[PDB]
């Protein structure tokens, strides 16, 4: 009988491509850490604006260095032994492929750094990757992590955008993916026998649905479950902590939920209407729905920084009342009229105000939030609705063809802040290269500061301080919450530190886990 360690999770999540906004999840981040190769891995560092320092992964690489400063260039020297699970080499082609996807695919994680890449050339039989940049990019160590098998993802049904939703057939790490089971909500990982370095101690690691708090409690109490990373509130936390010799903590997850308005929509072109819509929405209500009873809410009250960032301070302007929001609508030329027979309703020169909130049908939590947002607008006579779509259609079709007025979904937390700022609010990220600024607008007066932060000639903390008011004033982005989870380790498992960098979580040392 093989040694198996069981880790409890909420569910398997929306997908397994870490580079997609649609797939942001603690489960997705955990599996990627364990099965995919990375150029650099994060470690906790309170000295970093991000809370993490990125350190060379010597398992995959011999080196990664700035080779020239004129045309800013980084050369990666990949290990000869480093291979995908199908015996194909992990090579410069995989680097080239990730760059092309990050720059061409809609709905990808903060690609401002990738956008600066001028070329990726293959040298030394594919074992050396020379990456050229159009400018200095100090955050380059965050590029080319969670690398995907180019020859595989290219041909797989769904491709980059949807191919890894329920499948990971070819991997390149300590562990491999044996099965992904949506019915049972299980992910079975096996030790990769074709791994080229120090072998993982456990034969198998099973991720499974924890179920109700009482059920998970008894499973850990009985010793059937060794580790847990789940959503739950103070009561659940207290129940798990009361089990003899069980270690528990609440950690932040590398994602923040946001609601974004599409300001390029004519009905939302007026900033005062945008302010009114956001002012009619109770963000505290959205957060509580987003977190649930079974969760403790960490409010997201800044634009650039996530609550988990060491320098995080709320920057949100004072909350608007309901009467002032309605006052703003009246000034914009809106009135209310009776509803025609086959309540009350809001119209501008006879045209009812309509708001369609786009969301990934993949994500029950975001879907619930979008619905509560729509409920609130419907209460004041706005014809608001939710359009739940396939993740690829959402960012690729609905946004490009203006089928929605707003988007609810997750963004990465814990990444370089300059890259966050540029990707989401920058003028260059509007150009359409699928736009990463899905807002439809930018503030021109702050662009030099964004550029200077991105190339590192300006301190990011000073840039954030200077630009935050202007970001809020655009009235396009409403941050909701940062995701948190309860983590636990029972006495029956060894070498489980419930600590790690924000991007990774608690699975960084999973290769060392032993039981009894």
């Amino acid at each position: 009988a093989p040694t198996q360690i069981i880790m409890a999770i909420d569910s398997i999540g929306p997908g397994f491509n870490p580079h997609l906004l649609s797939d942001q999840s603690p489960v997705n981040a955990a599996i990627a850490s364990l099965v995919l190769p990375s150029s650099f891995r994060p470690v906790p560092d309170p000295t970093s604006p991000t809370g993490s320092r990125w350190e060379l992964d010597t398992t995959l690489l011999e080196s990664a260095e700035v080779t020239q400063e004129n045309p800013f260039t980084v050369t990666y020297k990949i290990r000869p032994e480093a291979q995908w699970t199908d015996n194909a080499p992990i090579a410069a082609d995989d680097y080239w492929y990730l760059w092309r996807q990050m720059v061409s695919q809609p709905g990808v994680v903060d690609p401002a750094g990738y956008d600066l890449i001028t070329g990726v050339q293959s040298v030394e039989g594919g074992k050396q990757a020379v990456v050229t940049f159009s400018q200095p990019y100090p955050a380059w160590r965050e590029l080319f992590n969670d690398i995907l098998p180019a020859h595989i993802v290219k041909d797989i049904p769904g491709g980059f955008g949807a191919g890894l939703a329920r499948a990971m057939p070819v991997t390149g790490g300590q562990f491999r993916v044996e099965t992904i089971d949506p019915q049972r909500d299980e992910i079975l990982l096996a030790r990769n026998d074709r791994f080229w370095s120090v072998p993982a101690k456990p034969d198998l690691v099973l991720f499974r649905r924890g179920g109700a708090p009482a059920a998970l409690a008894d499973s850990i109490r009985n010793g059937d479950t060794q580790v847990a990373q789940v959503h739950g509130g103070a009561a659940t936390f207290a129940q798990l902590s009361a089990i003899p010799d069980v270690r528990t903590a609440r950690i932040v997850t590398p994602r923040v939920m946001q609601l974004t308005l599409r300001a390029q929509q004519p009905k939302l072109a007026d900033p005062q209407v945008r302010k009114a819509i956001l002012g009619l929405i109770d963000v505290d209500l959205l957060a509580s729905v987003g977190a649930g009873d079974d969760n403790t809410v960490t409010l997201a009250q800044a634009q650039v920084r996530s609550p988990s960032d060491p320098g995080y301070v709320p920057t949100a302007p004072p909350a608007m009342t309901r009467d002032d929001a309605l006052e703003l609508l009246r000034d914009a030329g809106y009135v209310s009229e009776p509803v025609p027979p086959p309540r009350e309703r809001i119209v501008k020169d006879g045209v009812p105000l309509t708001i369609v909130l786009g969301v990934a049908s993949n994500d029950p939590t975001s879907v619930a939030v979008a619905n509560t947002a729509a409920d609130q607008l419907r209460n004041v006579g706005i014809d608001a609705s939710v359009l739940a779509l396939d993740p690829v259609a959402l960012y690729g079709d609905a946004l490009v063809n203006n089928r929605v007025d707003a988007v609810v979904g997750w963004r990465q937390a814990g990444g370089d802040l300059a890259t966050v700022l540029a990707s989401r609010y920058g003028c260059r990220a509007l150009e359409a290269q699928a736009p990463s600024n899905i807002t439809g607008i930018c503030d021109r007066s702050i662009q030099p500061r964004i550029d200077a932060a991105l190339d590192g000639t300006d301190d990011i903390a000073d840039v954030i301080q200077a630009v935050e008011p202007r970001l809020w004033n655009m009235a396009t982005v409403l941050p909701i919450l940062q995701d948190t989870t309860i983590v636990a380790a029972g006495p029956s498992v060894q070498n489980v530190s419930l600590t790690g960098a924000v991007p990774v979580g608690i699975v960084g040392d999973a290769g060392d886990w032993t039981k009894t």
